[PDB]
């Protein structure tokens, strides 16, 4: 009846499809994020279709939404939190990693304020899964960096505070896949400026995975 979906942060009920490639998000508090998606599509639809899973339909309080996992053997998924907190500054400065698949096993704790050292050391964690090859992991960096990049780029014509916002980064066992999208735009809200504080997440995020790229 009710499979559910393997989270890696959030407090959100979350459900896999009765159908493949889609993923049951209810809507806790208002249908905020529901205004937001139709408003991004009637506004910056070039955006939608770049870096936002599809949004399929609503059932109820239910959204319908792209599976970010669906075509991956072994997907290893990062969330990392690029908007503001509602309340608490950020564990890393300019943006929290909220978790990571076997984050766990390096005793990652969301609450634990950390220094660029220790950060960085996250997602080196996050990178173990995708195995010695050297000069492929760089690949998976290097495609992250493509897109970070664009969003970053166009973040500066987009009139939201994406106050909540997270990236989700994944990457196959094998290293032959990747991507990052952005995802949940409950808290999102209408400026007549554009967000500084989640491109300077992007930029910093930008900074970091070049510096991993470029490391011998
Ligand atoms: O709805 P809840 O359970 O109170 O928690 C949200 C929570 O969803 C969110 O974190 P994340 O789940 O997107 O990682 C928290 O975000 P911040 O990291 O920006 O604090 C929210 O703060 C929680 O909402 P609230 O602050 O209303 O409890
Ligand atoms: N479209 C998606 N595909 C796959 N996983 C997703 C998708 N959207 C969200 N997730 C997963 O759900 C978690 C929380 O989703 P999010 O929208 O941030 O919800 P919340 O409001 O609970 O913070 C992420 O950390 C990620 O593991
Ligand atoms: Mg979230």
């Amino acid at each position: 009846s009710i499979r559910i979906f393997p989270r890696i942060a959030g407090r959100s009920y979350i459900i896999y499809g009765q159908t493949s490639g889609i993923i049951c998000k209810r809507m806790e508090k208002s249908d905020n994020e529901f205004v937001i998606y139709n408003y991004i599509s009637e506004h910056y639809d070039k955006f939608l279709k770049k870096y936002v899973p599809k949004l399929y339909g609503k059932n109820n309080d239910m959204l319908l939404l792209e599976d970010l996992t669906y075509n991956y053997n072994n997907p290893n998924v990062m969330d990392v939190k690029i908007g503001a907190r509602k309340r608490k500054s950020h564990t890393s400065g300019f943006f929290s990693i909220r978790g990571y698949t076997n984050s766990h096993d390096y005793k990652f704790d969301p609450d634990e304020y950390l220094t660029s050292e220790s950060t960085i050391n996250h997602i080196k964690n996050f990178m173990e899964a995708g195995g010695e090859n050297r000069d492929k992991t760089k690949q998976v960096l290097l495609k992250w960096i493509m897109k970070l990049s664009e969003l970053a780029n166009d973040l500066f014509e987009i009139n939201l505070k994406f106050d909540g916002v997270s990236l989700i980064f994944i990457y196959d066992d094998d290293c032959s896949k990747c991507d990052v999208n952005v995802v949940d735009f409950s808290r999102v809200k209408l400026i007549d400026t554009n967000d500084q504080m989640t491109i300077s997440a992007v930029t910093n995020l930008i900074k970091i995975l070049s510096e991993l790229a470029d490391n011998p």
